[PDB]
């Protein structure tokens, strides 16, 4: 049973780029292969750990473990060297949970690309905010 949204046969994007289940893009694709949900949850797997490794040096406190994985689920969507990221990272590191969470509810409504992942970007916003209150 698939979830909504998610390829799993590999396919070229607009740009060109072979992706496959949430967003994956990379060398390690295998053309014409119908991937499992397990296959996809691990190449998600592979994806968030690799933005955990960009930015963990950059989260400087302990932080509640969903806090954390929204954060994963952010970056892998909005990019690392975004400024967004910047700022959301600096409040955190300063506790200013409100701040984080006002600078993404404005966001709330832009409805741009898939958000790639399990989680929504609703989730995400969730998970930040109620900390803030």
């Amino acid at each position: 049973d698939g979830l909504e949204g998610v390829s799993y046969i590999p396919y070229k994007d607009i740009v060109g780029v072979w992706t496959v289940c949430h967003g994956h893009t990379g060398k390690d694709i295998m053309l014409g292969k119908t991937y499992t949900k397990a296959e996809c949850k691990a190449l998600l797997n592979k994806d968030l750990a690799t933005v955990a490794r960009q930015i963990n040096p950059y989260i400087k406190v302990d932080i509640p473990e969903t806090m954390r994985g929204a954060l994963y689920s952010f970056v892998y969507n909005v990019g690392a060297g975004n400024f967004r990221t910047s700022t959301l990272l600096r409040k955190i590191n300063q506790g200013d949970i409100k701040g984080a969470c006002d600078q993404l509810r404005r966001w709330t409504y832009a409805g741009g690309k898939q958000w790639k992942g399990l989680m929504t970007r609703r989730e995400i916003e969730r998970e930040i905010c109620l900390w803030g209150q």
